[PDB]
């Protein structure tokens, strides 16, 4: 508390010396890569370094990070060494993003991590003693030629002593033993938290996912499995198709034994008329629901809302392969009012102007408008300088000195039901190969493409229009069962 306190009280008084000096940190070491070197940057001078560095798209500066993607030494960008890669849910020609990155990645998710729990508990009582369900995944990584692996951004926490040897404390305390979390089988994994989840039901004080979609992929996937969760619940043994060692034994133990009362008592509860309020009848103790609710995913809201009795909904993080920006303040607001504080510590932060309201050319944090929008530009500790993020923020309002911002949208995706962001330029690929709106009012969601009839030919429409979107894409609705086949209403599906 008294700590946290004065922490968080400094950290956003003291915006502008600690991004002034967050950037002679970055700078001064890199001084001599060969990124900085071609741009006359040989020491610490903020107005040189705002005069010749140029601001870039990943498009501009990809002929460096390909380098370093195929073993290139990474000081030609950051004599921090790079260790890996973060793969972006954002594509470039058709392939993901791949980021740099290295420890300090880390070193910023987790001091996030550790903030985001004070303000919670500062605001939320009755949850130290408990633990938490949270659906929480492992996606497999992907080799490059470097020998270095890319993963997404929580991959690369959970692959690491970060997450292994994270604190003993309710905040990191779950349901599920590590084993499900590393699990990369995804299919496997939710049912395995479900199941643990249902064994330690008194236990839950919160429950959720770092995104809304997944928390109701997790409540769908309970409505159809629940007779089989309670089935190995009452026998004790988990069920045969899952085929993770580390699920099996891991799970094994959780169940202990034949629990038939259990069983009866769940069941019970499922065979009601309906499934209102399922998620605080099954975890009675739950406080809150962690998960993002802004951008795309508000969406989500009325359902989550439906299936948890209005439990507050509590939308805490904004991130990108990037780095990490910063956290919501007033956690328990309403989905539609939160917006994220930037945190100076994470990355040097810039801003460009995207309406009238501000007619600079790029701004620093400290000095973003009221009620204006920005795209964010991100100067980090993995040989990132000026790079532009590509989402569109408002600034909503100042504590102390740190701006906050609501998250608009990511800049040209017209499609996104899940971790996937198609953009207008994806989409006219796909209609060329052949408008649009994102169908959630069913599980899964899907795309909806407005454009006898040769039902054959239509539904070869509605499959090369699939085919032509991106690997992103592909996971969810291939793999994840989290998107549903498109539709083509000239009706036609995939
Ligand atoms: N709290 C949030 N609310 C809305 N969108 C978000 C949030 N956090 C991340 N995102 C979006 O997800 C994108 C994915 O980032 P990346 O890890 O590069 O895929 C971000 O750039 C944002 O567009
Ligand atoms: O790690 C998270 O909890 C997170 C949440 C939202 C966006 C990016 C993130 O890394």
């Amino acid at each position: 508390n008294e700590t946290f306190e004065k922490q968080l009280k400094d950290l956003t008084s003291n915006v502008k010396s600690i991004q002034d000096n967050l950037l002679e940190e970055i700078i001064t070491p890199n001084t001599k890569t060969e990124y900085l070197q071609r741009f006359l940057i040989d020491r610490f001078d903020k107005e040189l370094f705002k005069k010749n560095v140029p601001i870039v798209s990943y498009e501009d500066i990809k002929p460096y990070l390909d380098r370093v993607v195929n073993g290139e030494s990474s000081d030609v960008i950051s004599a921090r060494t790079i260790t890996g890669f973060l793969l972006s849910s954002g594509t470039s020609g058709g392939a993901q993003k791949m980021m740099p990155w290295n420890n300090k990645y880390l070193d910023n998710l987790t001091f996030i991590y550790d903030l985001r729990m004070q303000v919670i508990t500062k605001h939320v009582k009755g949850v130290e003693e408990g633990k938490g369900m949270m659906f929480l995944f492992t996606k497999q990584e992907s080799m490059t030629p470097s020998g270095l692996p890319a993963r997404v951004a929580t991959s690369s926490y959970f692959k690491s002593d970060y997450f292994k040897n994270r604190p003993s404390n309710w905040y990191y305390s779950y349901t599920s033993p590590d084993e499900v979390i590393l699990c990369p089988n995804n299919t496997e994994s939710l049912y395995c938290h479900l199941l643990c989840g249902l064994v330690q039901r008194d236990e839950v004080v919160r429950t959720g996912s770092i995104f809304a979609s997944v928390m109701v992929r997790a409540i769908e996937v309970l409505k159809n499995s629940w007779e089989e969760l309670c089935s190995n619940i009452r026998s004790g043994h988990l069920s045969n198709w899952v085929t993770d060692l580390g699920c099996q034994n891991s799970v094994s133990l959780v169940l202990g034994g034949p629990r038939p009362e259990l069983a009866d008592t769940i069941e019970e509860i499922c065979n009601q008329n309906s499934w209102k309020g399922i998620v605080k009848r099954l975890w009675p103790n739950t406080k809150y629901i962690e998960t993002v609710v802004t951008g795309s995913m508000g969406q989500y809201v009325p359902m989550l809302n439906y299936y948890c009795n209005d439990l507050p909904l509590v939308s805490t993080t904004y991130g990108s392969s990037e780095t990490t920006f910063g956290i919501n303040l007033d956690p328990l607001c309403k989905p539609e009012d939160v917006s994220y504080t930037f945190m100076p510590n994470m990355s040097y932060f810039e801003f460009i102007p995207m309406d009238g309201g501000d007619k600079n050319d790029v701004v620093d944090l400290e000095d973003v408008k009221l009620g204006c929008t920005y795209e964010p530009v991100v100067t980090n500790f993995a040989g990132l300088y000026r790079m532009r993020v590509g989402d569109i923020v408002l600034v909503t309002g100042f504590y102390n000195n740190a701006p906050q911002f609501k998250f608009v949208r990511r800049e040209n995706v017209v499609l996104s039901i899940d971790s996937d962001k198609t953009n207008e330029e994806d989409l006219f690929k796909a209609v060329s190969q052949a408008t649009s709106y994102a169908d959630t009012s069913t599980f899964p969601g899907h795309y909806v493409v407005y454009l006898e009839l040769d039902e054959e030919a239509l539904s070869t429409c509605c499959l090369v229009m699939e085919e032509s979107l991106d690997n992103v894409y592909k996971r969810c609705r291939f793999k994840d069962g989290s998107i549903g086949p498109l539709e083509i209403r000239v009706k036609f599906f995939s």
